[PDB]
């Protein structure tokens, strides 16, 4: 039993300490006055931590780290209800959508994450319906659109002007593919929906590599 | 209330009369407290009777019976309720004896034929793991009524005037209840032809023949009786431990390691051919999915070709179970894609001369087309040639049937 192996076992539980609160914090820098709270839990483990010596240090930093475990739960708590209230008051869907690209990293906290499936499938259908309407306004073609007409007499060749149709179509479809996993969170195609419109967004970017078009031209 | 009071008096007269100890006068006060004690507890004696009668008046099976002999575990020490004891030994011994001939009845339809080996079987344990748990339950409830009637007399039980036939029946019955005869030929036939049985994880693929219709042949790996072999070996270690051929042991554990590779790969043949069931099945499909057809032989092409890759084996199992996967979603896909152009084909000749229905129809089945272009199928414009034919020929149809009957309105 090499003397130094709590020590060894401290070091680790307090770089989890270092590491998890530090991360928390540091996600707070995308701000409701519970931030210098969290600090303070952070800070009182850095006081009550005793300058970790090792008896006492298992002994009593226990319910220290612990202590600091219970702030951080109220934190969330009430993050989290802030959260869905601003989210249930928000009254536009493109500025739920500013509320989930407000919190990135917040969607990453199982405790979090939980609550929101509801209002995720809302904006999966916002989603669903604009690329929906992508392949619809795709599946009529630049030849046929009134966008080669205007964009001819703004003069351009149909070349040019046909690939420029393509090329923006495929800039608003990963667009919408970063809205999506903003939304859904970096697991994204794991998630349930994320597997199908990745494929879907997938196929129908194949549909626009153009680059043939170039080739015979 | 009533018998409490009574032996407290007893015993606090008796309290007294010992004198405290009075080693000297042990006749005086011990005798004596035996001499009150005795008479005034053999009166409770008398309630106790009234109970030695409650004894077959409660029950009619010596197991109940047996419940209130545990009861009075005070009276066993005193042959007064053994007179009771020895009326009721008759009722105990035949019932009892009624109970273990029950049990030649259940052993003798043995585990292969009793419900036991379906529950047995569902729950996951081997033939020969339920058939031997199964015998020493029966066992364990053979020796269980064993002591029951060890309980009943001590000894005089034994060479009783139905214990001494109680003893044979239990001396057969557990010459019937034996497994050394079933673990020895567990350990024989696994070590009889079981012994080339172990390894087999190099051919990991093995094509067939399979003498039906046409004689057809399928796909095969390695690895049908052997994972069962496993579940044996450890349910023979942990249930009872013998001194198990460690070669055996060691041969499980070299499948043990190799195992759940093979269980997917059984999966994904599996859903191959269950797959392959479906397309031959259907005809207009074969010509769509031939590109992923034969993207799932490819694979199945240059699984089979190598056996045993030690070194790359996991990234094949898992480029097979998407590759089966994907192609099943694009078989249930399709599928559902098509009857709902047929329902719209056969349709076609349901709304009576509308064109605006006519557009709708066709605007839905060509919407269910470019979900077709999407996850490209392999030839779909020719599928849409054949498609387009035969609306032709129920639109013209439809077309002359009307063209005919507003000739006679134009009239």
């Amino acid at each position: 039993n090499p003397a130094h192996r709590k020590l060894q076992a401290r070091l680790d539980q307090m770089r989890k300490f270092r590491r998890q609160h530090e991360q928390l914090r540091a996600v707070i820098v995308r701000v409701a006055n519970a931030i210098e709270e969290v600090n303070l839990a952070y800070e009182n483990v850095k006081e009550v931590d005793g300058l970790d010596v090792s008896k006492e240090g298992t002994e009593a930093w226990e319910a220290a780290m612990k202590r600091y475990d219970e702030r951080i739960d109220r934190v969330e708590t009430r993050i989290t209800a802030r959260l869905r209230d601003q989210l249930g008051t928000a009254k536009n869907a493109n500025e739920m959508f500013r509320i989930f690209s407000r919190f990135n990293a917040l969607f990453v906290r199982p405790h979090i994450r939980g609550a929101i499936r509801e209002y995720q499938t809302q904006l999966i259908q916002r989603v669903k319906d604009d690329i929906e309407s992508l392949h619809d306004k795709f599946k009529v073609q630049y030849p046929q659109s009134q966008a080669c007409k205007m964009s001819h007499v703004r003069d351009l060749p149909p070349v040019s002007g046909s690939i420029i149709w393509a090329k923006q179509i495929d800039r608003q479809l990963t667009a919408y593919m970063k809205r999506v996993e903003d939304v859904l969170g970096k697991g994204w195609e794991n998630h349930v929906e994320g597997q199908k419109l990745k494929q879907d967004g997938d196929s129908f970017r194949m549909k626009l590599n153009t680059q043939e078009i170039f080739d015979d031209w």
